[PDB]
């Protein structure tokens, strides 16, 4: 488990913070057909129905975190709050991403066994990463050695994304992540 230098995480990665700064989940901007969407975990987004969630990302110029208030009425495209703990996506205005310097990533459907990095942590400027693999036959995982704020964070193959982190398994420090292949094919129509 490595400690990533400030602002050296993928350009598509965002923290999802509470009003006080508590990092409760992560997300990413992704290309979805002709637009982009925030993609995250359903259970992270549910929390913004009763309180103010904030999209945040570390600024290089300013040398500190920046945030923008999320609007619960931004339209959810893929997924559902009501009855699902799967992946969920949101039409975030491009103006929000522009303010946050977030660039959008692509969904790769891995061809061969490939290394993957997942990111999370306690502030936008103090993130950590975790290693593992993505194999075409189903299974994609990172391994933590020896936390719910990682919820919704992607598994990156370079700057492309292949899966989304649900949670960590009950002891063993292995990831259980949603394969983004149903998401992609939905996006691509």
């Amino acid at each position: 488990v490595s400690s990533v230098a400030p602002g050296k995480e993928p350009g598509s990665l965002v923290c999802i913070q509470a009003k006080d700064g508590k990092v409760i989940g992560m997300g990413a901007r992704v290309h979805c057909g002709p637009a982009t969407v925030l993609v995250t975990a359903g259970h992270v987004l549910k929390k913004g129905m009763i309180a103010d969630l904030y999209l945040a990302k570390y600024s290089v110029s300013s040398k500190e975190g920046k945030r923008v208030l999320m609007d619960p009425t931004w339209k959810i495209e893929y997924g559902s709050l009501n009855k699902e703990a799967d992946v969920i996506s949101v039409q975030v205005p491009a103006a929000v991403w522009s303010r946050l310097g977030v660039t959008a990533a692509r969904v790769r459907k891995p061809t061969v066994k490939v290394p993957v990095l997942a990111y999370g942590g306690e502030a936008s400027g103090l993130l950590q990463s975790s290693q593992g693999f993505a194999t075409p036959d189903g299974n994609m995982s990172v391994a933590h050695s020896c936390r719910p704020g990682w919820s919704g964070t992607p598994l990156y193959a370079g700057s492309d994304i292949v899966a989304i982190h649900r949670r960590w398994e009950d002891i063993g420090v292995k990831n259980l992540a949603t394969n983004l292949s149903i998401f992609h094919a939905n996006c691509e129509s």
